[PDB]
């Protein structure tokens, strides 16, 4: 039946992450841009791995295009604000959740969609936590990305139900929710879009 | 210009024997074609990732990857309409063969990479044109639409190569890749792929 975002997620965005985010918005934009690209890139890797699953390759193709549009929009905004194309490394969050995926099919694909569901759901929750504290152009932009992150969250979770049983998915969501919550609430060395509470 | 017509740019036509083999196994061709649209999209995202501060490359490669993914989806709808089932079809030797000529040191590793892109796109344009007189209306219509967009991708990939390299060093790369591409398109081959040599 698909929970609401706050119901699906193990915790809110800590007040400390947001204080850190607002002090270093150039790093945030670069990392957001990078995350839109990794989403598209991750969707293409699933098409390559599951090359004869027609229901998956169609969704992932459309989703990869959505993510690339977002990747371009964020590059547009970066130019307007003279944010320079500076190399920012990946946070621990994405690699962190994938370490949870089981090695065997057909659970490996279910687990991968659930992790996808969490990343989308957290991005939605976190954009909304930021909007009110931002300028109008950045606030209007991030408010725009909100409805599509919720849709990508619904999409990833629906696709897991297509390829696995209600019971196995409830259990996967439970294990991931906990790992995801620990990543958000733990302290972290670097302000990323999906980083923990800064030391 | 430094951007020729396609037949000028290419070092040979599509052999009639490729076409004979292709018309006998159109379903394998569709599937390989679908995999090629997809691979072109992934290849573009590799270049975004590899050259993460080349702001002109990153913008164009994002736009191209979206274009290639529309083509990927269009090929999937076509296969469905015609009851062509998905099944595993391995990559042909062609793009690997070309990638092995790419020099290992920047800034020519990039230039070389984009010239290879210009040859893949040019060949596809040429081969689509060679095929469509032989196909049914729907398939011919689809491949005619694709041929227009390959031409652009070939132009784009060559202009981008000029944006990042010396005119004389491009010409010497084009000349080298041209010869190997021809060798790959003209030599015999175990398998039918969109860019296979002459099957056996
Ligand atoms: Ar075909
Ligand atoms: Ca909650
Ligand atoms: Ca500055
Ligand atoms: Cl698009
Ligand atoms: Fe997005
Ligand atoms: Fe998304
Ligand atoms: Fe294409
Ligand atoms: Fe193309």
């Amino acid at each position: 039946l698909i929970p609401e975002i706050d119901a699906f997620l193990g915790c809110p965005t800590p007040d400390a992450w947001i204080e850190a985010a607002l002090a270093d918005q150039e790093t945030l934009l670069i990392d957001h841009k990078n995350c839109e690209f990794k989403a598209a890139s991750t969707a293409l890797s699933l098409i390559a791995k599951y090359n004869t699953h027609l229901d998956l390759i169609n969704m992932m193709s459309r989703l990869a295009r959505e993510e690339l549009v977002h990747h371009e929009q964020v590059l547009r905004l970066m130019k307007r604000r003279g944010v320079p194309l500076r190399p920012v490394s990946a946070g621990r969050y994405a690699s962190g959740l994938r370490r949870l995926v089981r090695a065997h099919e057909p659970v490996k694909l279910v687990d991968t969609l659930v992790v996808g569901a969490f990343i989308e759901a957290r991005s939605c929750e976190r954009f909304a936590a930021l909007v009110p504290h931002l300028d109008e152009e950045l606030g209007r932009f991030y408010h725009g990305l909100l409805k599509s992150e919720a849709r990508h969250y619904q999409g990833y979770l629906k696709l897991a139900h297509n390829y696995g049983d209600e019971a196995d998915i409830a259990r996967r969501v439970e294990l991931v929710r906990a790992a995801e919550m620990e990543l958000i609430q733990s302290p972290d060395q670097e302000l990323r879009f999906h980083s923990g509470i800064p030391q």
